[PDB]
DNA sequence: CAGCGGTTGCCGTG
DNA sequence: CACGGCAACCGCTG
C-alpha cells in the first residue's frame, strides 16, 4: 500500500506541480500538508508584516479550496518540520514524501533533517525541480562549475541549454481522501488560521491578494494585451503608476510559487512566436524571468551571498553604521516625499515598482545615507509580499554597487527623478495624505516652499512633514568619493 | 593577447 | 541629441 504526504512550503499551486503528481500515483491516501510554526512571531530578533503573512494564508486558504473541490483538504499541521512529521510519518503509515526542491540556505538544511527523518521511518523522498525553471545546480554544470556573473553570458547558456521544460500536467480531478480517524489529521486541528488568530493587532492594508486562484486570474490579465506582452521593455515602465500598476505584479504569486515560472515562461514563448518583432533580453518580459533566474543561480552557488563579509562577488566596502539616517529611512521621515512615498507604499502594500526601489535603495546605499545594503535588504525583508531571499540580496547588492553593477556615479536623484514620470506627485498624494494639498510647484521639494503655501496646505516643514535629512547635492557628492576611495582600495587587495 | 557591451543617472553645455 | 564630468568598472571572450 502507498501512503504519500505532498508538502507544500514554496509552490502554492496545483499546476505545474511535479510533486504532486507523484505523490498521487498508486497511492491509497494522499496527506497535502503545510507546515507552520505557530510561535514564529515570537522570535524576536526579526519581524514579519501582516501584508507578507496574510497573503500566504490567503493562499493556502486558495489550496484548502482547490482540494476540497476534489474530495481531499489542506492538512495545516502546527509546529516545526522536524519535529512534525517523525509523528505523522509513523501514525499515517507513510511510505511517500514528495516536496519541490527548494535552493535556499536555510530550506537545505531543513530537508537535510527532514530527509534523514524519512529514512529512518522507511520513507521514500521524491523532490522534483519545478519553482526555478531550470535545475540550478545543472546550469552550473553546464557552465563549467561556476554559475555565470554577468547577465550576457547567462542568456547564451540557457539558449544552448534549450527551452526550460514544460509545466506539468494538471493533477487528478477528484483525490484520495487522507485515511479518516487520524488524529493529527483532524479537520478542528489542521484550518487556516486567520491573521487575527495568529496573533497580529493591525488588520494588512495591501491590495493584492494571495492564491493560485488570483495568480492565474492575474497571468490572463497580462496576457490580455498580447502585443504589450511582446514589446515589454523593463526600463519604459512607470514608478509612479498605483492604479494601474505599469509591470505584471506576478512576483509574490511567484514568490509563493502561487503561478508557475515554467508556465509564465511557455505563455511568452507561444507570444513571441506570433509576433517576431518582441523584446529581447535582458529588457524583455523573458528577460525578468531569467534575471530571476540569474540570481537563484548564483545566490545558490555563493557563499554568504545575503552578507558583504566573506561574500566572493560583493564588494568590500566602509559603509557607516548610521542609526538616525537608518531609522529615518525606514520609517518614512526623510524629508524626500518621492522615497518617503515609496517607504510607506512599501510598509502599506508590500511592493513597490523597481525603480521605486532603485530611488530608495540607492539612496539608502551609496546616493546619499552610506548605510550598508544589509541593513536596507532587512527593512524589505520585513514588509514585501513578495520578498525572495536570492532576488533581495541580488538586489540589494546591484543597486548599492557592490556586485554586478559597478557605475556608482549613476546616482538616483530623490527630487528629479519620478518627478518626469509624475509631475503633479499623484504616487506622493496618495501616500503621503499629509501633503495632498501642496501645489505641485514643491511637491518633491517643499522644503523651497514659503511658509505660506505651506500653512495653505495644511503641511508645514518641522511640524506635519520633516525637513530633509541631507543636502542631496553634497551628500551624494560626499557618497560618490567615498565609493571611488573604496573601489581603489580592494583594486590595490586585488594585486596579492 | 585586450576589447565589447552592460535591465533603469544626471547636470551643464553647446 | 549628445558630449564630458563624475572617476577611472569588469566578466567574458579561444
Ligand atoms: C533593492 C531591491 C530589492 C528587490 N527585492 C525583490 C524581492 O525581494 N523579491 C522580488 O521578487 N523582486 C525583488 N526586486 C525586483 C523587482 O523590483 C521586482 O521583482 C519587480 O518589481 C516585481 O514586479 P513585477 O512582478 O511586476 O515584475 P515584472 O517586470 O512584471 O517581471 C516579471 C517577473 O520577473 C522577475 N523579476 C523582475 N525584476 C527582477 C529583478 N530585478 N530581479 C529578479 N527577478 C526579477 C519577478 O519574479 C517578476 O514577477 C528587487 C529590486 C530591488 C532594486
Ligand atoms: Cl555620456
Ligand atoms: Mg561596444
Ligand atoms: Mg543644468
Amino acid at each position: 500500500v502507498k501512503n504519500s504526504i505532498i508538502w507544500f512550503r514554496k509552490g502554492l499551486r496545483l499546476h505545474d506541480n511535479p510533486a504532486l503528481l507523484e505523490a498521487c500515483k498508486d497511492a491509497k491516501h494522499v496527506y497535502p500538508v503545510f507546515v507552520l510554526d505557530p510561535h514564529f512571531l515570537q522570535q524576536s530578533s526579526y519581524k514579519v508584516s501582516v501584508n507578507r503573512y496574510n497573503f500566504l494564508l490567503e493562499s493556502l486558504e486558495d489550496l484548502q479550496r482547490s482540494f476540497q473541490a476534489r474530495g481531499s483538504r489542506l492538512l495545516v499541521l502546527r509546529g516545526k518540520p522536524e519535529e512534525v512529521f517523525p509523528r505523522v510519518f509513523r501514525e499515517w503509515g507513510v511510505t511517500q514524501l514528495c516536496f519541490e526542491h527548494d535552493t535556499e540556505p536555510y530550506a537545505k538544511v531543513r530537508d537535510a533533517a527532514v530527509r534523514r527523518l524519512a529514512a529512518e521511518a522507511g520513507v521514500e523522498v521524491v523532490t522534483p525541480i519545478s519553482h526555478t525553471l531550470y535545475d540550478t545546480d545543472m546550469l552550473v554544470a553546464r557552465n563549467g562549475g561556476a554559475a555565470p556573473l554577468t547577465m550576457q553570458s547567462f542568456t547564451k547558456l540557457v539558449d544552448r541549454v534549450g527551452d526550460p521544460p514544460a509545466p506539468a500536467p494538471d493533477p487528478p480531478a477528484a483525490m484520495p481522501p487522507p485515511a479518516e480517524d487520524m488524529p493529527s489529521a483532524a479537520p478542528a486541528a489542521t484550518g487556516v488560521p486567520t491573521w487575527q488568530e495568529v496573533g497580529f493587532k493591525e488588520p494588512p492594508l495591501t491590495v493584492f491578494k494571495g492564491g493560485e486562484t488570483e495568480a492565474l486570474a492575474r497571468l490572463e490579465a497580462a496576457f490580455q494585451d498580447p502585443k504589450w506582452v511582446a514589446g515589454f521593455q523593463k526600463p519604459d515602465t512607470d514608478p509612479s503608476a498605483w492604479e494601474k500598476p505599469a509591470t505584471t505584479v506576478l512576483s509574490p504569486y511567484l514568490k509563493f510559487g502561487c503561478l508557475s515560472a515554467r508556465l509564465f515562461h511557455a505563455r511568452l514563448l507561444e507570444v513571441y512566436r506570433r509576433h517576431p518583432a518582441h523584446s529581447q533580453p535582458p529588457v524583455s518580459l523573458r528577460g525578468q524571468l531569467l534575471w530571476r533566474e540569474f540570481f537563484y543561480t548564483v545566490g545558490s552557488t555563493t557563499p554568504n551571498f545575503h552578507r558583504m563579509a566573506g561574500n566572493p562577488v560583493c564588494k568590500q566596502i566602509d559603509w557607516d553604521d548610521n542609526p538616525e539616517f537608518l531609522a529615518a529611512w525606514r520609517e518614512a521621515r526623510t524629508g524626500f516625499p518621492w522615497i518617503d512615498a515609496i517607504m510607506t507604499q512599501l510598509v502599506t502594500w508590500g511592493w513597490m515598482h523597481h525603480l521605486a526601489r532603485h530611488s530608495v535603495a540607492c539612496f539608502l546605499t551609496r546616493g546619499d545615507l552610506y548605510v550598508s545594503w544589509e541593513r536596507g535588504m532587512e527593512v524589505f525583508e520585513e514588509h514585501l509580499i513578495d520578498q525572495d531571499h536570492y532576488l533581495n540580496a541580488a538586489n540589494w547588492m546591484w543597486l548599492s554597487a557592490s556586485a554586478f553593477f559597478s557605475q556608482y556615479f549613476r546616482v538616483y536623484s530623490p527630487v528629479v527623478f519620478g518627478k518626469k514620470y509624475d509631475p503633479e506627485g499623484r504616487f506622493i498624494r496618495k501616500f503621503l495624505p499629509v501633503l495632498k494639498d501642496m501645489p505641485a510647484k514643491y511637491i518633491y521639494e517643499p522644503w523651497t516652499a514659503p511658509l505660506e503655501v505651506q500653512r495653505k496646505a495644511g503641511c508645514v516643514v518641522g511640524r506635519d512633514y520633516p525637513a530633509p535629512i541631507v543636502d542631496h547635492a553634497v551628500a551624494s557628492k560626499a557618497c560618490i568619493a567615498r565609493m571611488a576611495a573604496a573601489y581603489r582600495r580592494s583594486k590595490g587587495e586585488k594585486l596579492a
